[PDB]
């Protein structure tokens, strides 16, 4: 039970958080590394928001874009 | 100029002004959803824009692919 905040997306999109004190950030560019990541933090049990490019579901395999869907926790947010 | 602008319910948008953010938009009904997001893509001090996801369906299509473009600002919805 802990609602932190995590970030993922490229470099160029986590140093804006990191600077501004977010270190739960995941570094990512390789489509692999996007899934692995959005499933990482749905396997922790400590983050309750995560910010992303709106552009990252797509990539998501439908089960994963389902399971998110719900989204008892963590809220998704999607940059746009 | 890039101001965060938040649209939403009080209760959403409480959570924003105690940390600081004041360009809050109170809405609720349907209608005044369209219009507060009409009016802030009507400005040009705006550079980001964060709403609930549940808001885009409430959009004339026109509007809703009016962002289409979402050049700026970027809008963020939380899900």
């Amino acid at each position: 039970h802990s609602h932190m905040l995590a970030v993922v997306g490229d470099p160029d999109f986590t140093i804006g958080f990191m600077l501004a004190g977010i270190s739960d950030i995941y570094e990512v560019t390789s489509d692999e590394e996007i899934v692995k990541a959005v499933e990482d933090v749905l396997k922790r049990d400590d983050v309750g928001v995560v910010i992303m490019k709106q552009e990252y579901l797509k990539k998501l395999p439908p089960v994963l874009r389902r399971e998110i869907d719900e989204k008892v926790e963590p809220t998704f947010v999607s940059v746009g």
